[PDB]
């Protein structure tokens, strides 16, 4: 860059700069990627990034976060510079196993703090469900909160989603790579620099299978009707949880104008002792408000830590 540059320029960390600052760590028959800040271990922050994305969509926010806690990022199997599943399956409980096979290597303390957006927030969810004893605080956005059925902002979700999990969905993906050519930006409101679209397309360049994650993703959703049964039970499992949990501390980061944020704002309102926040974007709002987030995040940590 060049001191004439704009600001987002002038802030930008490539792919390459981002990656290199990570570690690789062999789990079960694959190995993923991840940033790990290390210091403060006596807590661990989790960041799970959702579908299109890697690790490399919270390079902004983590900055704020790090002085008071480790943070560890991860690429989800399949998706950034992680290894791939062994048996070619992606759905969200091939997401678990290998999620919860590395959260077993890390040196994590007893209780982990989660920060999670879209499939991520899922993936924490469940983990919390699972290990209810092992959550110290929950931040979630553009969440899969619930159980999904058609509404106001949304009518054809049901029909939506049969073309995705259609072959016509499957070409439009695996052949034009929809979701990270065309969804990602769309759902960013600033434009990215060359550099940081190439961070995220650089993992699914290649036509074909390599992209099999990003439309495995989508094809989980726990739509009421239509929804694959394991994960409408999942979600069902942790929704009643989490509406019962007074003790567990939540993060609400709402996005605006947002996409998802409007019609699960209400969803995520069931839940008990949640702090509500509210910072520009449309999905991927970590493209648009880094800064705010991990200011807000920093700041809900050093509450629930020293309360």
């Amino acid at each position: 860059s060049k001191v004439y540059d704009p600001e987002q320029r002038k802030r930008m960390i490539t792919g390459p700069q981002w990656w290199a600052r990570c570690k690789q760590m062999n789990v079960l028959d694959s190995f993923i990627n991840y940033y790990d800040s290390e210091k403060h271990a006596e807590n661990a922050v989790i960041f799970l990034h959702g579908n299109a994305t890697s690790s490399y969509l919270w390079r902004h926010v983590v900055p704020h976060i790090e002085p008071v806690a480790r943070c560890i990022i991860p690429d989800l199997i399949g998706m950034g510079k992680s290894g791939k599943s062994g048996n070619g399956s992606y759905r969200l409980l091939d997401h678990y196993k290998y999620l919860t096979a590395w959260f077993e290597l890390l040196n994590l303390p007893k209780k982990i703090i989660f920060v999670g957006h879209d499939w991520g927030a899922a993936l924490a969810f469940h983990y919390a469900y699972e290990h209810q004893d092992r959550i110290k605080a929950i931040v979630h956005m553009e969440s899969v909160v619930d159980v999904i059925e058609s509404w106001d902002e949304w009518p054809d979700i049901e029909e939506d989603i049969a073309l995705i999990k259609s072959e016509e969905g499957e070409k439009m993906v695996l052949e034009n790579n929809f979701f990270v050519e065309t969804v990602l930006p769309s759902k960013i409101m600033r434009k990215l620099e060359p550099e940081e679209f190439a961070a995220y397309l650089e993992p699914f360049k290649e036509k074909g299978e390599v992209r099999r994650p990003t439309l495995s993703w989508p094809r989980e959703i726990p739509l009421v009707k239509g929804g694959k049964p394991d994960v409408v039970q999942i979600v069902r499992n942790y929704n009643a949880y989490l509406r019962a949990s007074d003790d567990l501390p939540k993060l609400f980061i709402e996005s605006d104008p947002g996409f998802f944020s409007n019609a699960i704002v209400e969803g995520a309102k069931k839940f008990p002792n949640t702090e509500f926040v509210k910072v520009k974007g449309l999905h991927f709002l970590q493209e648009d408000a880094p800064d705010e987030m991990g200011k807000y995040i920093k700041s809900f940590v050093e509450r629930v830590l020293k309360n």
